[PDB]
C-alpha cells in the first residue's frame, strides 16, 4: 500500500493580514497545506484545505498558525499535517544620517506542523544586505568590490522568535544593511561604513550563527549567505547548520 | 570561537557540459554549486580554484567523472570534504505511440557528488513531466475528465550508479500518459484515450513510483513528489513520499 | 553630444498597496517601475525622489490616483515626461457553479500611467488563468479530451477607464471553462462537462476575446495572447492578436 | 472572423549547435515559432513546427535562421511568420593581469521574420558588467558602492551584426567587465579600474547608444541597463530607443 508523508495543495496564493511585535500589516501569501495519508486510504479531501482558508478571517500570528494547523488535521481527519505560509514582509527603517523613514522588504516563510497532537513551528527569513570584500580592499590602492547579498536564516524554536528579531540579528552583522531611501549624507555614511566593515561570506555566516547560538529559544538553524559578486557572474555562497 | 562552515564556495556558475549516459552522449548547459568544508581555524577558502577546476577539465561528465571531479576538488581546495552539484536540462529521443515519428523530450536533472574524509557518496534528482488525469472527474461526469500537465520529481541516493533514463522509465511507466513533443492525429487519439482509461490521483502516482523505487536494491533513500497543475483550479494538488 | 534618455529611474521596488476598484477595496503587494525622461543636457535624475513619492503617498490606488501620482512624479523629479508601472496580484470573490460556495481567485495585473508634456495616458495588462479544452482531441477520440490550464493575457490602452474585473469578465465569458479555488463534487461535475461541451483552440480563444475588445469603444489599442500549457506536450500552444 | 498576427508554439526547449565568428558551440535553446493565420482559417498545424526542428540537423547561424524561417512559412502554408531562439552563449575571456582564460555566459535571443517573401532579423543580448557609483565615490572619503549590472541590447540590422560585436560594444563601456576566473593581481586590477571609471546608469546607456549609432549596419535599437544597487533592495534602470 504505502503511507504518504504529506498530501494536499501547493502554492495557493491568498491575501493575509499579519500581526507581529511591531505591528499589523496586510500582505499576499503562497500556502502549501498537507496532511499525512494512511497506507490503505486512497485520497485526501482537497477542497477542505481551501475551505479552511476561506473560513478563517483571523489575523495571522504564531498563535493563529498553531490554531489553523490544529483545525486542519482535525478537519481532514488525519494524524499529522503541515501548513507553510510564504510572503513578502515590510519593516519601516530610519536612514542613518537624515533619519528619513522608508520600508524595506524581506521574504518570510512560517511553517506549522502537527504530529499526533504535538505541535512544532519553524520559520525562514531572507534578509538582503550589503557585502564588501576584505581581500579587494586590502590589495587595492583604492576601492573595494561590494554587492547585494541574500542572507537566509531558517530556524526552529519552542518559544516564539519574532521575524524582526531575526532581521536584527542579520542586519547587525552585515558590512552594511539596506534602505530604500537614502539622501546624499546617508549614501556617504553607508559607503564608508561598508568599507570600514568588509566581510567575506565566511565571516558573515559565522557572525550570524554565533548570534543565533546565543539565543537559547533556538533549537536548530541554518544560516546561508549568497553574495552576488559584483566582479563575477556567479555567487559566493556558504552555510552553517546547527546542531 | 571560530566555527567550522559546513559548505563554502561558489553557486550558480553556468557552464557548458557534455554528458555520457547509457543511451549516448549529449551537449547541455549546467548550473554548478561547488563547495568544501571549512574548519574552525581557517579564515576562508580559495574561490577562484572552483572555477579553475571546471576550466581545466575537459572530460565528458558521467558517474565516474563526477566522482573524480569531486575528489580532485577537495584536493585542489586543500579540504577534507565537499560537494559538487550540477543541474541541467536533459534530452531523450522519444517515439510517438501510433505513427512512430520521433522527437526529443526535455527533463530537468541534478547530479550531486560528495566527499567526506575520503568516502564518496552521490545522489540525483530528476523532474519528469507527465500527463495526469483525474479519476474523480471521469467517475462523476457523464463525459470527459479534467487533466493537466504534472511534474513528478524523484530524488534518490544510491550506493551503485542508477541511470538517468532508468528514473525516467520508472516514472513514465506509471503515468496516466507520458508526453511527446511531436504527435500526429492518430497519436493524439491514442494519448487522449490512454490518459482517459488510466486516471490517477497525485496519491496514486507517488505510490506507484515509490513501489518501484523501494524494490530497486541500489536505492538507499528517496523522495518522490508529484505536482498536478489542476486544470480546474489555480493551485496544485501535491504529494510526496520519503523513504525510509 | 549627449543624448536624451527615454526613461530613467527605479525598477522593481516592492511596495504594499491598497487598491480600489468597482467591486471593493483590497490590500496587495506591488512591484513598481518609476521613470522620467532625461533631456540631453542633464547628467542624471534624482533617484531617491521616486521612493520619497511612494513613502509620502498614503491614498488608495485607483485610476484617478494613478494619474495624480504620475503627475506628481514628473513635477517632483523636475521633468517633462515619465511613467509609473505598478504590477500586483489581484483577487476576486468567485462563486461555485453548483454549490454556490465562495472562494477567491488570483489574477496578475499591471497598471501604467504615463505623462508626456502634460498629456496623460494609461494602459493595463491582466493575466486571467482559464481552463482550455482541445476540440481536435474530443473530435478524434471515442472518449475524453485533453485539457490544461491556460494563461490569457490582455494588454490594452484606453481613453476612458476600463475596470480590471471588466477585462476579467470579457475573458472568462469566453473560456471553455473558468477556474475556482474551491469546488464541491457537483461543481467539479459541472466544470468537467462545461469544458467538454465548449472545446476551444488557442486560436478560438484569442478571436472570441478580440471581438469583445474591438467592440468596446473605450479601447484604442490592445493585444490578446493566450498560452495553452498543452497537457500532452512539454511546450505551449500560443497565439496573439494585436489591434489595430 | 479576425486574422491572428501570430500562432504556433512557445518555449519549446531544444538543443542547438551555434556557429558565430569566433567559433562553434553547443547550447540549449527555447524556441517560439509562429505563423500568420488568415481571417477565415480555423487553426494552424501545430505538429509541423516541431517536425521542422527535428528534421534540421544544421548548425545555427544567421544564414540558417533565414532558411529555417523560409521553410517554416512554406511548410505551414502561411504568408508570414517568426522564429525566435533564446539561449545562453559562452565566450572565452582572458583575465587582465594573469591572462588566465575562462568562460563567461551571456543571454542571447535571435529572431527571424518572413512577411510576404521578405525576410527581417533582429537580436537581443544581455551582458552582465560591473557598475560603480560616481556620486558614492565623490562624497565618500574612501570606497564607492558598486554592483552587478545587466545591460540588454536589442537591435535590428540588414547586414549581420555578430553576438560578440554587441558584447564588445558593451564591455568596452562598462566601469569594469566580468570574468569567472580572477587571480589576486586580477582582482586588484578590476577593483581599481572600476573605481577609476565610475558610471551612472545614465552614463552607461548613453555610452553604449553612441557606439551603436556609429555602427551603420544598425537600423534600430534599444539599450537598457539595470543596476542591482548594492545599497538598496531595488534597481536603478534606464533605456534609450533609437530612432
Ligand atoms: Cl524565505
Ligand atoms: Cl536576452
Ligand atoms: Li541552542
Ligand atoms: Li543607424
Ligand atoms: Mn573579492
Ligand atoms: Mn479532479
Ligand atoms: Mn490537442
Ligand atoms: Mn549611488
Amino acid at each position: 500500500n504505502l503511507p504518504i508523508n504529506q498530501v494536499g495543495i501547493k502554492d495557493l496564493r491568498f491575501p493575509i493580514t499579519l500581526k507581529t511585535a511591531e505591528g499589523t500589516q496586510s500582505t499576499v501569501a503562497r500556502l502549501t497545506m498537507t496532511v499525512y495519508l494512511p497506507a490503505e486510504q486512497k485520497g485526501t479531501h482537497m477542497s477542505r484545505f481551501v475551505a479552511l482558508m476561506e473560513q478563517h478571517t483571523e489575523v495571522l500570528d504564531f498563535a493563529q498558525l498553531h490554531r489553523l494547523t490544529a483545525e486542519m488535521v482535525a478537519l481532514l481527519d488525519s494524524r499529522a499535517g503541515k501548513i507553510s505560509v510564504s510572503f513578502p514582509f515590510f519593516r519601516k527603517k530610519t536612514a542613518p544620517v537624515s533619519g528619513i523613514r522608508s520600508l524595506l522588504d524581506y521574504d518570510v516563510s512560517l511553517t506549522g506542523e502537527m504530529k499526533d497532537g504535538a505541535y512544532g513551528h519553524s520559520m525562514k527569513v531572507m534578509i538582503p544586505v550589503t557585502s564588501l570584500c576584505p581581500c579587494s580592499k586590502e590589495i587595492s590602492q583604492y576601492g573595494a568590490h561590494n554587492q547585494r547579498s541574500h542572507v537566509t536564516v531558517s530556524l526552529t524554536s519552542d518559544a516564539e522568535v519574532g521575524i524582526e528579531e531575526v532581521i536584527d540579528y542579520v542586519e547587525t552583522q552585515a558590512s552594511c544593511q539596506l534602505y530604500g531611501l537614502l539622501k546624499r549624507p546617508d549614501e556617504k555614511y553607508v559607503t564608508e561604513k561598508a568599507y570600514e566593515n568588509p566581510k567575506f561570506v565566511e565571516d558573515m555566516v559565522r557572525d550570524v550563527a554565533t548570534s543565533l547560538i546565543a539565543d537559547k529559544r533556538i533549537k536548530s538553524f541554518v544560516v546561508e549567505s549568497e553574495n552576488f559578486e559584483s566582479i563575477h557572474n556567479h555567487s559566493a555562497y556558504a552555510y552553517i547548520a546547527y546542531p
